[PDB]
């Protein structure tokens, strides 16, 4: 029985060992996913001792990322532009790979929602670790560009400037915007954002990457300024996952299935 | 489809529950799902409340939070208020949550079916701490000749020997004290072995650590230095309050031979 697990939680619900135990019955892979416990020396040594006791992979939450990324003995290509790791996967010769699947899992969602990003115009709301995340997957789906906005203007454009050889790429303080886009993407925490609803035309589809019963403050925002669709992040959460299972097992579990267990719990558990 | 389990502990590093109760769960046609949660020493309570909140149908705890499970519970059964503990919680039809303790039947019925004759027996149990205290009744409730009770701190071997006095033969004494040989001696501490004279231990002695892993546990190695007739770890006592749970939790008690041979199989590898 293969060892994996997840680190931390920044909420107070776990929902990675579900969805990865579900992926692994799907396969019937003979392993174990579990929650582990970053303990009070940190994360560094507890990332040590499940690999030396015989793990194989584990994902990490904020606000550990960072310090996984400086665990890895290499990276991805996503992950290193990320700057962080949300995944981990000890190799046949003991080197421990990081990986970042959040941005490829947002991607999957959308497509899965059948949301067209080639040559679609995107707007991400936030430029923090979640944003920065997310930009080289979206990238790659060749939308014609993105436009990173942030309060405050500089963050933004630090952002922009850190991908700006990958496509076109654009910063513009919340305040500036004055047109329309065909895909928003909030990767902000809850707090609504200065910004002009007239960001949300009649085919514009927005993507909030939090996630609830009914509608995110954000989506009930946009829904009232006429938004063509609004979707929620549970789907996110569930693409990451199967991005960090394909990598560490090489198959590719029902994602969609998953998705809809976890909204049946998310409205009750009937 | 897909009732939520779980086991919440810490720090729970290498849980076989999981597997557990999945094969019970195919065996006996549940639809369900158990997953192992580790949870900081601080955040047990509100642990439990989110997991029941997304709708939960029942947990195992393990240490350190199973007197904390206690005060949890809306209510609890006879055998945990008993424990002093509980193991296993609960969510009833009503919205209530019940605390139950299975650890000391899990552990008599790894007994019975490994066929370690409890009625009429000696008993000696080492330890007098939340766990020795979660099978104490049990054991009584087999009829054995004697249980003897000994701690490294006297005192909390005598406060358990008098909680249930009422129960069977039950007599505490200090580790010093021990000077003849058990029929069945169980350790319920978690090498540095008790300082016990290893008088005993007779070749006809049954030895049960509730400690596993691979090869010999270190009192194990000990019992067995000194001729035990047969030396037995916990993965089986694991499995028995698993079983118990699950009953408890689903109305039917599932089998467990394939499970324990896999486990061990596993712990061997
Ligand atoms: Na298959
Ligand atoms: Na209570």
């Amino acid at each position: 029985i293969d060892q994996y697990a997840v680190f931390g939680n920044p909420i107070n619900h776990s929902k990675s060992p579900f969805i990865h135990t579900l992926f692994a019955r799907q396969t019937q892979q003979s392993m174990i996913y579990t929650a582990q416990c970053v303990p009070v020396d940190g994360f560094t040594e507890a990332a040590k001792h499940f690999f030396a006791q015989g793990g194989r992979g584990c994902n990490v939450t904020v606000p550990f990322k960072e310090e996984a990324y400086r665990f890895a003995d290499r990276l991805t290509e996503r992950a290193r532009l990320a700057g962080a790791v949300n995944t981990l996967k000890k190799l046949d010769d003991g080197e421990i790979l990081g990986d970042n699947t959040d941005g490829e899992g947002l991607v999957q969602d959308l497509l899965a929602q059948q949301v067209l990003l080639k040559g679609a115009t995107i707007l991400l709301i936030g430029a923090g670790g979640a944003a920065r995340g997310v930009l080289k997957p979206l990238l790659d789906q060749q939308p014609a560009s993105i436009t990173v906005t942030n309060r405050t203007f500089a963050k933004a454009e630090q952002l922009a400037e850190l991908v700006a050889a990958y496509g076109e790429v654009k910063a513009q303080a919340f305040e500036q915007l004055k047109q329309s886009y065909d895909v928003i993407i909030n990767s902000t925490s809850a707090s609504l954002p200065a910004i002009d609803p007239v960001i949300f035309s009649s085919r514009s589809v927005c993507y909030d990457m939090m996630y609830g019963k009914g509608y995110t403050v954000f989506n009930q925002w946009a829904r009232q300024h006429g938004c063509a669709q609004a979707i929620d992040g549970l789907g996110m959460l569930v693409g990451q996952a199967a991005e960090s299972f394909m990598l560490w097992r090489g198959l590719r579990p029902g994602t969609k299935q998953i998705l809809r267990e976890l909204r049946k719990n998310l409205e009750g558990a009937l």
